[PDB]
């Protein structure tokens, strides 16, 4: 069953031709209500993005679904058609230095509207950067996202984590929830990394190995470092490991420009007090092409189951003839 009345013709997902506006769109089913937790993330995604206006973020165009909270079985989130996303594109296409710098710029420029929101998407990668023939990029996916809360950050070592493993920043498994924007920042120097070579940076096959490829690069945490980790069982944890030098960004990525990898150094920052910020990131030389402050617009202001389906009902309200 995919059923998106007359309107759209011709979970899962499916293009299909819209006959009030004369363009084909992207929907997407979601069957979340068997599960909470599929509940709670389609109400916070559905929330920010009906909030959210921007051209590097995906939007909600329809959502479709039952007249009552009885007969709602399903919801379908229509949005801009988007031909490709940079996961696919990764897997069988070279970029040009070119096409790195204008993904990158559309990725910051999306990420400073998210963070001024005081948001944090916390799962970006490839997959959940959306392009189109032309090569507009459009963030997707807040399912995982959060308001940043960052004097409740601190957790203690080893504790488990829900968004992606290869682009989960060094802290994560050491003593950090995920609740500040350096978060996201980290996962945007990843896929900078990526785009370079069309190969995860740091593929982790399971919890721990993700923090011993991030080590084997970036190399050994300093002393000052350190000193700023006062979690013990982490803290120790790292003296434990051997000691391990720093792979040179120039001999990971021999054809990349010179620019590019300053800016990589700076994403990938051990210590995310010292990472640099979306505002800074855009601000870069790499960056200077496109670099516009007036031009990157900022958010107008900061953002059980069966109350969820009431919520999720009360919030596509809008879209109802
Ligand atoms: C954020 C991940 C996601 O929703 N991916 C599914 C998807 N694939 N295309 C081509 C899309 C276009 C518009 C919206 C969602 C799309």
């Amino acid at each position: 069953v995919f059923d998106v009345g007359p309107r759209y013709t011709n979970g899962m997902v499916c293009s299909a031709y819209d006959n009030v506006n004369k363009v084909r769109v992207a929907i997407k089913k979601i069957s979340p209500f068997e599960h909470q937790t599929y509940c709670q993330r389609t109400l916070r995604e559905i929330k920010i993005l009906l909030r959210f206006r921007h051209e590097n973020i995906i939007g909600i165009n329809d959502i479709i679904r039952a007249p009552t909270i009885e007969q709602m079985k399903d919801v379908y989130i229509v949005q801009d058609l988007m031909e490709t996303d940079l996961y696919k594109l990764l897997k069988t296409q070279h970029l040009s230095n070119d096409h790195i710098c204008y993904f990158l710029y559309q990725i910051l420029r999306g990420l400073k509207y998210i963070h001024s929101a005081n948001v944090l998407h916390r799962d970006l990668k490839p997959s959940n950067l959306l392009l189109n023939t032309t090569c507009d990029l459009k963030i997707c996916d807040f399912g995982l996202a959060r308001v940043a809360d960052p004097d409740h950050d601190h957790t203690g070592f080893l504790t488990e984590y829900v968004a992606t493993r290869w682009y989960r920043a060094p802290e994560i498994m050491l003593n950090s929830k995920g609740y500040t924007k350096s978060i996201d920042i980290w996962s945007v120097g990843c896929i900078l990394a990526e785009m370079l070579s069309n190969r995860p940076i740091f593929p982790g096959k399971h919890y721990l190995d993700q923090l011993n490829h991030i080590l084997g690069i970036l190399g050994s945490p300093s002393q000052e470092d350190l000193n700023c980790i006062i979690n013990l069982k982490a803290r120790n944890y790292l003296l434990s490991l051997p000691h391990k030098n720093k792979v040179p960004w120039n001999r990971l990525f021999p054809n990349a420009d010179s620019k590019a990898l300053d800016l990589l150094d700076k994403m990938l920052t051990f210590n995310p007090h010292k990472r640099i910020e979306v505002e800074q990131a855009l601000a870069h030389p790499y960056l200077e092409q496109y670099y516009d402050p007036s031009d990157e617009p900022i958010a107008e202001a900061p953002f059980p189951k069966e109350k969820l389906k009431e919520l999720i009902f009360e919030e596509t309200a809008r879209f109802q003839p």
